[PDB]
Formats: structure tokens, sequence, C-alpha cells
């Protein structure tokens, strides 16, 4: 058992780095990119509007790829990547 999952692929994670594990296998993601168990295990952006209880708190939260995008929208004073309209 405990095969080289890592091996299978070197773009296992999509972008992070595959590693290996005990009947089983893990990955590390890049900037916000989380395994994407839910197609394989690559890397797919993380629910930036849930890593963050403030995150767009009070406005929007249009999470994109690698990141996430806060909207009060505009005019306020939404922080770019801080988390909480202001
Ligand atoms: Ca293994
Ligand atoms: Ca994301």
């Amino acid at each position: 058992t405990d095969i080289d999952e890592c091996r299978i692929s070197p773009d296992l994670c999509g972008r992070g780095q595959c590693v290996n594990t005990p009947g089983d296998f893990e990955c590390k993601c890049d900037e916000g990119y989380e395994s994407g168990f839910m197609m394989m295990k690559n890397c797919m952006d993380i629910d930036e509007c849930q890593r963050d209880p403030l995150l767009c708190r009070g406005g929007v939260c249009h999470n994109t790829e690698g990141s996430y995008r806060c909207e009060c929208p505009p005019g306020h004073q939404l922080s770019p990547n801080i988390s909480a309209c202001i």
C-alpha cells in the first residue's frame, strides 16, 4: 500500500504540490487554490467568502480564481482583500 500518489502526475494539484500519505495522499495548492477533490485533487480557488467572517460582510463577495473581489459596491470603503466593507 502507501503508493506514490504524487508520482501519478506533476500537476496533480493543478498548481500546488502533490504529497504522499499512507493509503492516501494530499496536495499543496498555491495562492488560494483548494484541492479540487470534487473533481480529483487539483487546484480550485478556495471560498474567500468563507475564509473570513468579515469578508464582504457588508457588501458583496465575488469570489474568483486564486483570489476574491469585494464590492460594497465601490463608492464606500471596502477592503480590497482585507474582508470588511467600510
Ligand atoms: Ca502514499
Ligand atoms: Ca476563490
